[PDB]
């Protein structure tokens, strides 16, 4: 495995802290229960916080050696941000007051207490252990049995990702890893149990509602929601493909929201327990996520089961499109951004995407009937888009065609997808939307003074595709090494979104410590390195066909690789003054793939001596194998 140094995930399931942060009141050898020798011994009310490093998750455990009273109770509580470090509280999961610790009356007797997988604390990396009482109690270790992708070699990565830039290196394993922590075993799903309270009153909480079929599923986020969410996918997915290669988690995740559409062929906002609730841009995520994974998968009997649902969910979306020619939105649920409804341009640019998704998987399945209508509405999609949706005096598409406001989330989707009219155009979305960059990050106006890191993902495949490397290189340090380096962050997973101006807010919640510090849908700079930066692009199923185009920007040494079923792809480059150096690729041998260097010019050789020219940084019809630039 290449760069395990790099890799957060714990190297043992049987986890105890790494060290002592905080002892209150009087504490004998605090630091046995971080795996030094020896006992614990709380004397009367006392408390101990404990770090472990990064986000870890799982079921507690308290060995008790020695108590006095019968009355003697021994609390754990949990957090993931330090700012929630409490004696006498957990962080919050749900939209109201902070979550009860985990009470172990230790004074019924030596032995081990544990509550077991229905009490799964999701996401923490501070641990409290609470002595309420005047009793004394002796502890052997307070431990943690880590339960998150469960069914996994937690250090067995398939992807690995290691540039010149340090910073980068750490923002692609710490996304790595928040994946690997948000895939959790799907009998311990639901944390919005409760789907106004002040720190004397917690709240009940559990984990005991099984959201999906199989052994593993990849969630939104580990402490909470710990539900399915087709939006996060389109993140996700493609972040998990090139790191661990976990596509069981996904595979389970959208086949349990499949299972969920209805009969006009409405796909859900979410998996169970949540409320039905219609989002056309969610439906259409969930058609975004099975085309992807079967792009990465290539499962041609998984395409094959599931393509009669495809259509019915296509023929639903494109149900909206009006006279205009655009989709006329009637459901506010989106990525819980505000104003979301009519013509608006996330909305066509996620369709126009879907679309030619579909003529693609059509083609790949040789069914022609639907594809006529399909491009012409594409073709249309964007025609009236660009006329009625572009501001050519701002450089920016507005959010419909009855407002001022030009959204983060639309841009970059209409950049994403090929709605621009020219690559001109594309520059300039990408120059407009760095100009609104804030002293922390990129800002989502559609959702008020919040950065959403979801929607800085798609920025960064904007600013990659409008030729601007550098920009998006610029974004990642900015924004993810905030969300990595702020010292209220956890430093291995990445945070679900917060205020422009620095603060931990998120504008939808009142309740500010139930914002996850570990969502899937955060963790875009693992796939954008990987694809953009390293230059590996699958353009067919599980990489029959692929495209080899590095953006290194101002990068001199740069290598990444994934694996799919078909074999290896790995990238390797070194560079400086503007000239590559050395410059090396491998794709599994039986595929065809291209190549787009830029203004470099010269020959490629296969490993047998094969020479192809470079005709404008470019080549064509190229076998699979090691090829190396001259
Ligand atoms: C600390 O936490 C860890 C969390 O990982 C606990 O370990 C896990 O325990 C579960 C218990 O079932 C194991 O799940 C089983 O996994 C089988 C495949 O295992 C794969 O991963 C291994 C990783 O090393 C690997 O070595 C192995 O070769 C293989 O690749 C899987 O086939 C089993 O299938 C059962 O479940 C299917 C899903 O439906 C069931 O879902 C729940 C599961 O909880 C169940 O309650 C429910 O009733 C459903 O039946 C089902 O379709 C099948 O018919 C079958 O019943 C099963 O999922 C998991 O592998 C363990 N992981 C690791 C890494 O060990 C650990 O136990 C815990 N500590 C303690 C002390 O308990
Ligand atoms: C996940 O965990 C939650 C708890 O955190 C759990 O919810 C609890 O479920 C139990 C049932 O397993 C509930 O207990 C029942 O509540 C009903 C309604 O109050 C009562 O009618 C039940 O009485 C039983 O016994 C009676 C005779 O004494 C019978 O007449 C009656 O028919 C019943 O058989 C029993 O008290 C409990 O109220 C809830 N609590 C909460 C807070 O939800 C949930 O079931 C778990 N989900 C799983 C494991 O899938
Ligand atoms: C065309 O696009 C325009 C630009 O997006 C749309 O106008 C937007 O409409 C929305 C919805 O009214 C406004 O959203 C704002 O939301 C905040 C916060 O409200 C939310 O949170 C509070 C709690 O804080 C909760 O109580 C609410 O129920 C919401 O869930 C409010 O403070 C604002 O007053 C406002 O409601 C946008 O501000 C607004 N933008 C602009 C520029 O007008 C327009 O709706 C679209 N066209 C159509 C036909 O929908
Ligand atoms: C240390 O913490 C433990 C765990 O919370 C405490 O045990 C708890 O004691 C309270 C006492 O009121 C119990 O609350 C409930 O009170 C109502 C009356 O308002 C009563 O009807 C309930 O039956 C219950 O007694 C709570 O259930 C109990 N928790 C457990 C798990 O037993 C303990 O008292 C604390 N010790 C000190 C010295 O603070
Ligand atoms: C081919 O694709 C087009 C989309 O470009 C589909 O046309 C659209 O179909 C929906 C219903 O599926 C129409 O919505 C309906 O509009 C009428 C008004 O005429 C309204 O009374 C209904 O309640 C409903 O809202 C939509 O207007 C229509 N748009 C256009 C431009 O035709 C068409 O269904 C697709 N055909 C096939 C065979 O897939
Ligand atoms: C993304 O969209 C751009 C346009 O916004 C596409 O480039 C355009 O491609 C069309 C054809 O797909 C060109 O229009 C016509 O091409 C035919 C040959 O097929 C020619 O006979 C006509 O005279 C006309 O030129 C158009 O010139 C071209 N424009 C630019 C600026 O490139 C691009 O292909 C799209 N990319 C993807 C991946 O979909
Ligand atoms: C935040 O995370 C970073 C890593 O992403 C932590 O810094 C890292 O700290 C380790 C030590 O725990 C450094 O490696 C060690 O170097 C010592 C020599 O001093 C050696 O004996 C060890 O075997 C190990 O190689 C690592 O270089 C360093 N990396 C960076 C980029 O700082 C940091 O401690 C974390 N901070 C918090 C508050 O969690
Ligand atoms: C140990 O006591 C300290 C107080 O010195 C606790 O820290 C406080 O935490 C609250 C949040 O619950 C903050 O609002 C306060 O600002 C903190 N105190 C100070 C002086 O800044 C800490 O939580 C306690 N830790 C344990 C393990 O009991
Ligand atoms: C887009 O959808 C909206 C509803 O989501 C339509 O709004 C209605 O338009 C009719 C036009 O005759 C008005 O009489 C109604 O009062 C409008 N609704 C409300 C709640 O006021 C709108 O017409 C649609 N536009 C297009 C072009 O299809
Ligand atoms: C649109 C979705 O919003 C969030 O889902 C939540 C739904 C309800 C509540 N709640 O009311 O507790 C909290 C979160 C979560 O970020 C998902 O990733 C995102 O796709
Ligand atoms: C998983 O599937 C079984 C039957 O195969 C079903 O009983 C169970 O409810 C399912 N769990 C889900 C859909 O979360
Ligand atoms: C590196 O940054 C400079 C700006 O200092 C820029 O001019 C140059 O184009 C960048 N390099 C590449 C390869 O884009």
């Amino acid at each position: 495995v290449p760069y395990e140094e790099y890799i957060l995930a714990p190297s043992s399931r049987d986890l105890a802290p790494a060290s002592v942060r905080q002892v209150n009141g009087s504490v004998t050898n605090a630091a046995a229960l971080t795996g030094a020798g020896g006992q614990a011994t709380f004397n009367g009310v006392s408390s101990v916080t404990y770090d472990f490093g990064i986000n870890v998750a799982g079921i507690v455990s308290v060995d008790v050696a020695s108590a006095s009273s019968e009355s003697a109770f021994i609390g754990v509580t949990f957090t993931e941000s330090s700012m929630w470090i409490s004696n006498e509280a957990c962080d919050a999961t749900q939209d109201a007051g902070l979550d009860t610790p985990l009470w172990f009356a230790v004074g019924q007797g030596a032995g081990v207490y544990s509550v077991g997988k229905k009490y799964t604390r999701g996401a923490f990396r501070y641990m409290t252990v609470v002595s309420n009482t005047t009793a004394t109690v002796s502890l052997n270790s307070v431990k943690i049995n880590y339960t998150a992708s469960p069914i996994q070699d937690l250090r067995a990565y398939t992807g690995y990702f290691h540039s010149s830039d340090e910073l980068l290196n750490r923002i692609w394993y710490a996304g790595a890893y928040t994946l690997q922590l948000c895939s959790i075993d799907p009998t311990t799903g639901d944390a919005l149990v409760g789907l106004t309270i002040t720190l004397p009153q917690t709240d009940k909480w559990w984990t005991n509602y099984t959201i999906t079929n199989g052994s593993s599923t990849l969630t939104d986020g580990a402490k909470r929601d710990r539900l399915v969410w087709p939006g996060d996918m389109s993140i996700a997915l493609e972040s998990v493909a090139v790191s661990t290669e976990d596509l069981y988690s996904v595979r389970t995740a959208l086949e349990s929201l499949y299972a969920l559409q209805k009969a006009d062929g409405q796909l859900p906002y979410a998996g169970k327990p949540f409320y039905d609730t219609v989002s056309f841009t969610y439906h259409l995520h969930s058609l975004v996520g099975a085309a992807s994974y079967y792009q990465y998968t290539g499962d041609r009997a998984w395409l094959t089961r599931y393509w009669g649902q495809y259509k019915k969910g296509v023929q639903w979306a494109l149900s909206g499109v009006d006279s205009t020619g655009l989709a006329n939105i009637t459901a506010s649920a989106d990525w819980l951004r505000f104003g979301m409804g009519a013509h608006n341009i996330e909305a066509n640019a996620i369709l126009y995407y879907v679309l030619n998704d579909a003529i693609s998987l059509a083609q790949s399945l040789n069914d022609n009937a639907p594809i006529r209508n399909w491009t012409a509405t594409a073709a249309r999609i964007k025609t009236v888009a660009n006329e009625l949706l572009w501001d050519d005096k701002n450089g920016l598409y507005t959010d419909n065609e009855t407002t001022t406001l030009h959204p983060q989330d639309g841009n970059s989707w209409a950049v994403k997808a090929n709605l621009t009219l020219s690559a001109n155009q594309s520059a300039i979305i990408s120059e407009s939307l760095a100009a609104r960059w804030g002293p922390y990050g990129a800002p989502a106006p559609e959702a008020g003074a919040t950065v959403s890191p979801f929607i800085g993902g798609f920025e960064l495949q904007a600013h990659y595709q409008a030729g601007q490397p550098d920009r998006a290189l610029d974004l990642l340090r900015l924004q993810w090494g905030f969300m990595l380096d702020d010292p209220r962050m956890t430093n291995s997973t990445f945070i679900e979104g917060y205020s422009t101006d620095g603060s931990l807010v998120y504008a939808p919640y009142t309740n500010r410590p139930r914002v996850s510090h570990a969502h899937g849908w955060s963790t875009g700079p693992t796939s954008a390195l990987t694809i953009y930066t390293a230059g590996l692009r699958v353009t067919g199923p599980a990489g029959a066909t692929w495209l080899y185009k590095p953006q290194p920007g101002n990068l001199t040494q740069v290598e990444a690789g994934f694996s799919t079923r078909l074999g290896s792809f790995a990238s390797s480059f070194s560079r400086s003054g503007g000239r590559y150096q050395e410059l090396s690729f491998t794709t599994p041998n039986g595929t065809t793939g291209s190549v787009e260097l830029g203004d470099v010019s010269g020959q490629l050789v296969s490993e047998g001596g094969v020479k192809v020219q470079l005709v404008g940084g470019k080549a064509s019809g190229l076998q699979g194998g090691k090829w190396r630039l001259n």
